[PDB]
DNA sequence: CTAACGGGATCCTTCCCCC
DNA sequence: GGGGGAAGGATTC
């Protein structure tokens, strides 16, 4: 397998420098407002001109207003970022008919079928670095391996408009070599678990007994991992689908009244049944944020679709049992739909 | 009505019902 | 012993 993955840059930021050139060189930073109070909310994203400073994804925007008070700050527009994102994407189909679109920024693309070594692969990263910034004027990064894991790695190495391949050779020393806590799915619960055990590369999993390294991080971590230090992952490139349609808003204050919040949850119904855009689910849940950012969640499915209205009738009954069985106030207020037909 | 903070989505684990 | 569905966790973007 050789596996092209293309991971555009700052790309929030970047899309906005794009409708707007006269940004360019300014540190720019998206940011999501929400409406508490002033300058209430985080930062999406920054290009490396705010990056630079320690302006990124994150960090609230008051603390980013502390180091940059002179940056350009500007509102997210995530479906104006979404239609260049498809746009984009649709270039890169014509390189692969095999792609796994991974978020709004990151495709994967099996090449096996159209080059036959890493060096017509860099070429080909190549064509399509310049196709995309050619018809959309947008610089990406292009990360090449024998896996989508490598492959992605790879991108990060090179990330800021940059291409980079990890042969076989590069990959057996990156298995001794690389700190885990730099792999793909290992975040920071899981890596301070991992050295705590003390592995810090990846062929320490090889090492360890496999029933303590899954009593502590879990069978499919464990699994995962081994299979990267062995040098036998492979997971195929599938198309994904998203699965789930979703919006949880942030109210104005803490509350526990059923009839403060009820027109929030509403409107993260409005405007969930929106992005469905057709699409009807059979599985509705209500999705409640606590005071101190803790995550409660009831919900339940039915032998048939949701309609609208059904939705606001269940959502009301599904948020009563969240009071019923917590005793947080809530935060946010917000609402799931899945197992669609 | 300005108060130390977004939001969306995926896969996995755990528990419990059930064969 | 495992298949299945609900709620919680960890991850990443
Ligand atoms: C990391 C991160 C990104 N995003 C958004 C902003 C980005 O435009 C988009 C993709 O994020 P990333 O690809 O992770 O970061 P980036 O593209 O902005 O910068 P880089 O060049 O290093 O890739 O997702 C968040 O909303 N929250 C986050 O925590
Ligand atoms: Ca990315
Ligand atoms: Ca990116
Ligand atoms: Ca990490």
């Amino acid at each position: 397998m050789i596996v092209l993955f293309v991971d555009f840059d700052y790309f929030y930021a970047q899309v906005e420098e794009v409708l707007n050139p006269s940004l360019k060189g300014k540190p720019v930073v998206v940011c999501v407002f929400s409406g508490r109070f002033e300058d209430s909310g985080a930062v999406a994203t920054a290009n490396y001109e705010a990056r630079k400073f320690g302006v990124k994804a994150g960090i609230p925007i008051v603390e980013a207003k502390k180091i940059l008070p002179n940056a350009v700050y500007l509102p997210m527009r995530k479906e104006v970022y979404q239609q260049v994102s498809s746009r984009i994407m649709n270039l890169l189909r014509e390189y692969s008919e095999k792609i796994e679109i991974a978020s709004i920024d990151e495709a994967y693309l099996d090449i096996s079928d159209k080059v036959r070594d890493y060096r017509e692969a860099y070429n080909l990263g190549l064509e399509i670095k310049n196709k995309i910034l050619e018809k959309e004027k947008i610089t990406v990064t292009v990360g090449i391996s024998k896996n989508k894991v490598f492959a992605k790695i790879a991108a990060d190495m090179a990330k800021p408009n940059g291409i980079k391949v990890i042969d076989d050779e590069e990959v057996k020393r990156l298995i001794r070599e690389l700190d885990i806590a730099d792999v793909p799915g290992i975040g920071n619960i899981t890596a301070e678990k991992l050295k705590k055990l003390g592995i810090n590369k990846l062929v320490d999993t090889l090492s360890i007994e496999f029933d303590k390294l899954k009593g502590m991080i879990g069978e499919a971590k464990a699994k995962y991992l081994i299979s990267l230090a062995r040098d036998e992952y492979n997971e195929p490139i599938r198309t994904r689908v998203r699965k789930s349609i979703g919006r949880i808003v942030t109210m104005k204050r803490n509350s526990r009244n059923l009839e403060e919040i009820k027109p929030y949850l509403f409107r993260a119904i409005e405007e969930s049944y929106y992005k469905l855009d057709k699409r009807i689910p059979k599985a509705i849940h209500v999705v409640a944020v606590t005071e101190d950012l803790d995550i409660v969640s009831r919900g339940r499915t039915f032998p048939h679709g949701i309609s609208k209205e059904t939705a606001y009738s269940e959502s009301v009954k599904l948020l009563q049992k969240i009071l019923e069985e917590d005793e947080r106030k809530i935060r946010r207020i917000g609402v799931r739909f899945s197992k669609f037909i």
